[PDB]
């Protein structure tokens, strides 16, 4: 119900820091949601391996 996902794009506008490439962020399959810098964020599937964050789809994570 938890999986661990790599950074490997990540939308230029984000605040430098942020979903970093290269860093491991795990995902609530259930709720739909990844836990970075404090905060909660939206997240969607794209494809079996590959995630997105719901609104910004531009940083996307891929399943390890």
């Amino acid at each position: 119900d938890q999986i661990d996902a790599k950074v490997i794009r990540r939308n230029p506008e984000l605040t430098p820091g942020i979903f970093k490439k290269g860093i491991e962020i795990t995902i609530d399959l259930e709720e739909m949601v990844c836990y970075h810098s404090g905060l909660t964020w939206k997240v969607k599937q794209l494809t079996n391996t590959l995630w997105s964050l719901a609104g910004d789809e531009h940083t996307v994570m891929e399943v390890i």
